[PDB]
C-alpha cells in the first residue's frame, strides 16, 4: 500500500470522511485519486476553511479534518486556530510542504521550521522524519485532537511522502480506541458529593465544555437536584443550560468585581467545563467574597493550574457531570424562581435597536435553531432575548478573534442539515471571513446570516468612552453593501430597514432552500 | 506582604519546605531571609542540582523544588532536564532574571526568551508580566507539575519582583487542592474487567508510572488475580513489581521483534504505567503478533497518542490499578511458577565479573535497599540478580542521559532515610555529575557509591561490535583514580580489586555513617 | 559516495579537522571509519567537550566542531552554549538522533523537537528531513557558525543517514568560500572619519570582537593616531589591546551610571566590537553625560539594535578597525600618559591575597602567556596586574556562566601549543567542569591551572553584603581537596599555603611538560 492509501483507510476507520481545504501544490499528491466515500469542502481562504471546520467539528463534537498550503495557508488560518484553542476544537490541521529534496534549498512553497508556526495554538505539531512514519504520525494527530483537552493539531507532510511505499504494520494504526472518558476516583468523589449535598446555598457555573460534551441534560439534572442557580461562566464560547430553565441567571459579566459579588452568599460554588475565570474588562476586586468556596470540574490541566482560587478536578466533563447528576442528594429546598421575561425596548418605524432584532428571532426562528454571534456589542441582550432550550444552540469567538461566526455558522449548518442556524454578525465583523459565504452557494448549505449594521466598531466605540479616550482612529466602517457582497458569493441577499421589512425578510429566509444574508439597518 | 513573604507562604502550603539550589546573583533575593523552615541542599553544578532533586521527588512521590542562575545555570542543567521528562519527575525549576530595568539591554545575567529555553523538555515555561503576577505563576508550576502526566516545569523571575507588594488576593492561592486522580467510567471499566476476565492468556507489563504512584502492591493482585506474567517495560526507569514474585519475568528486551515474539501467545496483554514501547535498539518486526491485541493504561496523553499499537485509555494510574485489582475476577488458572535462580557465573580471584558484584549485593545490602543503575553494559544482568521486594527500590535515567544515578542516589537517600541507597555506577558514567559527591559529604547523606571500573565505555563498544564498526575513536576512559576524586569531595573511599575486598568493602560501607565510595575493579 | 564519505570531505575542504566529543550510540555511524587525518578530542562531560571546543576555536580564529549525544548531552552542554552565544564563538554542534524509523514512537535516545532545544542560544539550528540533505545542512551550519556575526549552530543527525548514498551533486558544497569581510562605505566611513578627526577629547572603548578579529593592532594604532584613551567593554569576555600601552585605561565598571562619569568630558566615544553595553550591577543614572556622542561598530545586529543610544554601523571588525586606523588624522595632540604601576598589597606568610597571587603570575609567566579567568571576586584586580601585550591573552566566561574557563583553557592550550596557558580559577567556579581535567592528561596538553581557595563563594557573599542581604544559604563550599582532584584526573598537583611555595609551585609548574594544578590557600 502506499502512504496515500494508508492514510486514508486510517482516516476513514478512526471516522473521518470529510475534508475542509484550500488546495496548493504541495497537496495534490495527498487530493489526488480522492477517495469516492470522503467529501471535499472547499473555501476560498484559509481562515474561513478552518472557521468552517471549527463550526463542523464543534457541533458534530468529533475531530474535523483540514488541509491547507504549506505556511501561507496555514498562516492565513492562524487567527482562526487562536478561537479554535480557546473552544478546545478538536481540529487536525494539515499542511503539505515542499518534496524532501527541496526541503534544505528553501525552494518557493517551503514551510521552514514547520511545527514552530502555529505555535502556541496547538496541542502536538509535527513533522515525520520519513514518508513511512507519516501514517503513524497522522495517527497521532487524530488522538492528539481528540483527547481531553481536545484542540487543533498540526501536521506538516513533504508531497513526495504520499506515493511511498507505506510499512504494512500501520494497518496497527486503523482501529485504535484512545479514550480519556475518566471521572475522580469514588473516595474523592464521595467526598465531593458530601460537600455539595452539606452547601447551604450552592450555586453552579457551566461553560463550553458541557456543551461540548453535551452534558447539558445532566448538569440541568444536578441543578434541580440541588435547587441552584446556574449561570455561565464568562466570554462564553458555547450555551451549556437551556436558557428559560427556572435556575438559568445568564451571563456572568466578565469582571473580577462582578462576579465575586454574584457569588457572596452562595457557601459552595461549583463551576464545570469553564476556565476560572475568562475575564475580560478590567474591574478590579476581591477573587470571592468571604464566605465562598469554588470547586472546579475542568478538562482541561492548563486550567486547573492558572485558577487564581478554589479547588479542581481534572477530568471528562461528560463523564464527571453524569456521576454528580445522579449521585448527589435531592434537596429539600425549594427550585429557584425563573427570571423574568426581557422588557420590549421601545421601537419606532426606523432603524432597528438590537433588541428588537433578538425579540423578532425568538419570535420566529424554530425551537431547535442555533444561533452564532459576533455582533460584538449586543452580546448581553441576545443572551436575554435568545430562548435555547436544546443542546448546540449557541457559539461565540471562543478567543474573541473576528472571523468566526460567518465560516462557523456554515460548519455548524453542515454538521445539522435539520436544524436552521442563524449567525448575528455585525458590520464589522462580517468581513474578516466574507469570502466564507461561496462555500455555503456552491455546497448549498442553508445558513441565514444576520448582519447587524451600525456602520461602527461600536464596542471599541464603547470601550473608548469608558477609557474616557479621545481621539482614537479608525472605529468606522461606512460604506460597504452586504446585498452586493451577498451577491458577489451567489447567496441570495434581503435588507431590512425597518421591523416590518425584518420580519418579512425573516420569513422568506426561514422558508428559503439556500443560504440568505439579510442586511438589517441597526441604531447608531 | 511581599512577593518574596507571600510566595515562600504559598511552598510551605503546598507541602514544599526544601530548596535544591545552586546560588547566583538573580537569586540572591529569592534566597535572602530563607525561612527557618525551609532546607537549602547546595549542590557544585547544576546537572547535580536537578539530579538530586529528580531523585528526591521520584522516591518521595512528591513535587521537589529548584533554584538556578539564569540562562548558564538552567543550561547547565538541562541534560538532567531530559531525564526529568522520561520520568514525569514533578521538579519546579526556577531561575532567577536580571532586573526589570536592566533586561533589554541585554546585561550581563539576562536570560534571553528566557521560556524558550528549556523548552521541549518542560510541561510549561514562563516569565511573569509583572511582580505582583509571581506567587500566581509559581502556584501554576506547582500544579503543572503535580498533576498528571507529572513532569518537570520552568519559571524565571527577575530579581526585583521579590521585595515589591503582593497582591493580598493572593491568598487564595495558598490552599489550593488540584486533583488528577481519575479512572475510566463504570461503563467502559466493566467493558475493561470483562476483557481481562475472558482473557485465556493475559500478559502484564508495567512500566514506571506504576511505581511513581506505588500502585505496586495493586498491580500484585491483579496479576494473582488473572494469574498472569509481569514484564517490565523496556528501558525502565523504575521497578513497579517484587521481582521475586512468581509472576515476574523480569525486563523486557527494547526491541520491536524482541517484544512482540514475548507476546506471541498471549491473547491480552495489558500495558500499565508505560509508554508502548520505550524501544531502543533497532529490531524491526512485527508490534504485535497475531493473536494478541494490546491494552494501555497510561497516565501521559502523549503515550496514548504515540503507541503504534492497541487500545489506550488516559488516567492516573494509582486510580486505575486499585480499581483494576479489586474488580477483576479470581482465575482458576494455575499461578505462573517463579523465574529460577539466576546461575553463579565463574569468578577467579582476579576483577570481578558483574555478575559477581550484583550477586554480592543482593547477599548483603538490606531487604530495603535502594538501588540505582548507571552501568550501562549491565543492566541485564543486575535486574536478573537483585531481589527487589519492595516500591521505590530502582532508578536509571530515563532518558538514557548520563549523570542521574550519582546525584539522584543523594537525593533519595536524602528521601528515604531509612533505606540504604546504593548506586552502582559505571566508571564512565560516575564523570558526568561527579562533583555531587561533595553534597553527600557536606550534608552527611549516607549513599554507597559502587564505581565499576572497567575503563572503556562498555556499552558502546558492544554496540560498535553489533554494527560492526571499525576505528571509532573515543571509547576509552583510562586514567581515573576514583579513589582520590572521592577525597577530593570528602567522602570515605575504598577499592575492590577481587572478591574478598568487595564483601570487605561493602561491609565496610554498609556500617558507615557517612557516605561512601568503592571503586571496584571489573573485567574488561 | 555515503553521506559519511561527503560530509568528512566537506568538513576537511572548509578547514576542520578536529572533534570535540562525547560519544553515543547515535553517534557511533558518524564515529566510524573516522578519517585517519582526523584528530578526536574526548571529553568526559558535554559542558566540558563545548568548553574546550569554545577555548580553541576563540584562540584558533575558526569554526570548531563538536559531536554530542542526541537530546542528554546536548542538554548537558547548554550552559556551555550560554557563554558561546555572548563570545559569538562560532561552533558547529552536531547531535546524533534515533535512526528515522524509530523517531516516531520516541525510542529511547530521540531527540524529540531537536531544532528546539538549543534555542534560544544558537544562529540556526536544524534536523535535516532525508539523509542526502545531510551534506548541504553540514554546509549551512559551517556557514551559519563563520559569518558575522559568529555564533554557535545546531545539526541533529539521524544515525541511519550516514550509510545512505550522497547526493553527487554536494561536491558543489566543498569549496565554497563565504565572506562577511566587509566595511561601510566610502561616502559615510568619509564622515564618520571626520567626525573623529574633528573630535576635541574623543575615547576608545573595545570588545572581545576586537580580540577574535586580531583587530588589537589596529585599534593601537587608531588610539595613537587620535591620541585618545582607550577602555575595555565591561564584563569583558577578552582582550582586545595591550595592557600597558599608554593609552590604556582598563576594564570599565560594569554600571551604567560610572561608565558615563567615566566618559564625561569625551566628545566622541568611539565603541568597537562591544555591545553598548554588557552591564551587570544595578547602577542606575544617565547613559551618557550631556556632550557626548557615541558611535558603535558592531559586527552584530542585535547589538546595534539594542544600545539605548548612540549610532551604530554593522560590520566586519577586522575589515572597520583596519580602514579606520589607517585613514584617520595623526592629532597634534599629546599621546596619553600611561596608567601608573599598581600597588603592591601587605602580605605576610600567610594565606595569599590575590593581588599577590596576580603580581607572581605577572613577575615569571612569559611575555606570550596567555590567562583564563573564572575567579569572580577578583577580576578587577587580575586586569590591573597582568601586561597582555598580545592579541589572544585573555579568557573570561562571556555570559558570566561558571564552567567555561577549566575546560577553554585546554582547548586554548590546544589551540596555541606555543602559549603557556595559566587558567586562574576559584573553588567554586573549578568544580562546574572538573571532569575538563582528564582530557587534559590523556592528550598531555599543558595548561596550568592556579585555583584561587579561599572556600566560598566570594562574589555571592560581596553582592549579598550590597543587598544587605541576611540568611541566604549556599555561599560556602568548605571541604574540597583540589590536588586530589586533581590526582583523581591524573594530573600533577601542587599546593601553595603562602607566598614562598606559590613561586616554587609555579617554578614548577611553568617548566613541567603536562599539565599542572596548583591549589593557592588564599584570603578569606
Ligand atoms: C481579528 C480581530 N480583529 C480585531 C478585533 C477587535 N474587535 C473587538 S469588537 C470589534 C468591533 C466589531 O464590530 P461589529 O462586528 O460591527 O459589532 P459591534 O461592536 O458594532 O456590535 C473589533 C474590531 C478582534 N476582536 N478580532
Ligand atoms: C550525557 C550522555 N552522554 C553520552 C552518552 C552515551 N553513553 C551510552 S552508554 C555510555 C558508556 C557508559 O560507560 P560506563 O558508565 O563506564 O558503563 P559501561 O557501558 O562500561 O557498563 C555512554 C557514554 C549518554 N547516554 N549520555
Ligand atoms: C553556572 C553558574 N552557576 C552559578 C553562578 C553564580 N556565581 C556567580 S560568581 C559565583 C561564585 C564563584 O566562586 P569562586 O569561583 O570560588 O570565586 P570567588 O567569587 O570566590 O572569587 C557563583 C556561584 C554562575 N555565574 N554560573
Ligand atoms: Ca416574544
Ligand atoms: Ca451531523
Ligand atoms: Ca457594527
Ligand atoms: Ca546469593
Ligand atoms: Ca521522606
Ligand atoms: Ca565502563
Ligand atoms: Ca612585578
Ligand atoms: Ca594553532
Ligand atoms: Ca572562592
Ligand atoms: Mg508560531
Ligand atoms: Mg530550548
Amino acid at each position: 500500500a502506499s502512504v496515500h492509501g494508508t492514510t486514508y483507510e486510517l482516516l476513514r476507520r478512526q471516522g473521518i470522511d470529510t475534508v475542509f481545504g484550500n488546495p496548493g501544490s504541495n497537496e495534490l499528491p495527498f487530493l489526488k485519486d480522492f477517495p469516492e466515500d470522503f467529501r471535499y469542502i472547499l473555501a476560498l481562504q484559509e481562515a474561513c476553511v478552518v472557521g468552517i471546520a471549527d463550526g463542523y467539528a464543534q457541533a458534530s463534537r468529533k475531530p474535523a479534518f483540514i488541509n491547507l498550503h504549506s505556511a501561507a495557508g496555514t498562516g492565513n488560518a492562524m487567527g482562526a486556530l487562536s478561537n479554535a484553542w480557546n473552544s478546545h476544537s478538536p481540529l487536525i490541521v494539515t499542511a503539505g510542504q515542499q518534496t524532501r529534496a527541496m526541503i534544505g534549498v528553501e525552494a518557493l512553497l517551503t514551510n521552514v521550521d514547520a511545527a514552530n508556526l502555529p505555535r502556541p495554538l496547538v496541542k502536538w505539531s509535527y513533522e515525520p522524519a520519513s514518508a513511512a512514519e507519516v501514517p503513524h504520525a497522522m495517527s497521532r494527530a487524530i488522538h492528539m485532537a481528540s483527547m481531553a483537552p481536545q484542540g487543533p493539531v498540526y501536521l506538516s507532510v513533504p508531497y513526495d511522502d504520499w506515493d511511498k511505499d507505506a510499512d504494512p504494520q500501520s494497518h496497527h494504526l486503523f482501529d485504535r480506541h484512545v479514550s480519556s472518558s475518566v471521572r475522580l476516583n469514588d473516595q474523592d468523589l464521595d467526598i465531593l458529593v458530601k460537600a455539595l449535598n452539606s452547601a447551604s446555598n450552592p450555586a453552579i457555573v457551566l461553560g463550553p465544555d458541557v456543551d461540548a460534551a453535551n452534558a447539558n441534560a445532566d448538569c440541568v439534572m444536578l441543578a434541580e437536584r440541588l435547587k441552584a442557580p446556574v449561570w455561565v461562566a464568562p466570554s462564553a464560547p458555547r450555551c451549556p443550560f437551556p436558557t428559560r430553565h427556572p435556575c438559568f441567571r445568564g451571563l456572568m459579566p466578565a469582571g473580577i468585581a462582578a462576579i465575586s459579588q454574584l457569588l457572596e452568599g452562595h457557601d459552595v460554588v461549583l463551576v464545570i467545563g469553564a476556565p476560572v475565570f475568562r475575564y475580560h474588562q478590567y474591574d478590579p476586586g476581591q477573587y470571592l467574597k468571604p464566605g465562598t468556596r469554588l470547586i472546579s470540574v475542568t478538562c482541561d490541566p492548563l486550567e486547573a493550574a492558572r485558577a487564581p482560587m478554589g479547588d479542581a478536578i481534572v477530568a471528562d466533563i461528560g463523564a464527571m457531570a453524569s456521576a454528580l447528576a445522579n449521585l448527589v442528594e435531592e434537596s429539600s429546598r425549594q427550585l429557584p424562581t425563573a427570571a423574568p421575561e426581557p422588557a420590549k425596548v421601545d421601537q419606532d418605524a426606523g432603524r432597528l435597536h438590537p433588541e428588537t432584532v433578538f425579540d423578532t428571532l425568538n419570535d420566529m426562528a424554530p425551537e431547535n435553531a442555533i444561533y452564532l454571534n459576533e455582533s460584538t456589542s449586543t452580546t448581553a441582550q441576545m443572551w436575554q432575548r435568545l430562548n435555547m432550550r436544546n443542546p448546540g444552540s449557541y457559539y461565540f469567538c471562543a478567543a474573541g478573534g473576528l472571523g468566526f461566526a460567518l465560516p462557523a455558522a456554515i460548519g455548524v449548518q453542515l454538521a445539522e442539515p435539520e436544524r436552521q442556524v442563524i449567525a448575528v454578525i455585525g458590520d464589522g465583523s462580517a468581513n474578516y471571513s466574507i469570502s466564507a459565504l461561496w462555500t455555503a452557494a456552491q455546497y448549498n448549505i442553508p445558513t441565514i446570516f444576520v448582519i447587524m449594521n451600525n456602520g461602527t466598531y461600536g464596542a471599541l466605540r464603547w470601550f473608548a468612552g469608558v477609557l474616557e479616550a479621545e481621539n482614537v482612529p479608525g472605529l468606522d466602517v461606512p460604506g460597504i453593501d452586504f446585498r452586493a457582497l451577498a451577491k458577489g458569493y451567489g447567496v441570495q441577499a434581503l435588507k431590512a430597514d425597518n421591523l416590518e421589512q425584518l420580519k418579512g425578510s425573516l420569513q422568506e429566509a426561514l422558508s428559503a432552500k439556500g443560504p440568505v444574508l439579510i442586511e438589517v439597518s441597526t441604531v447608531s
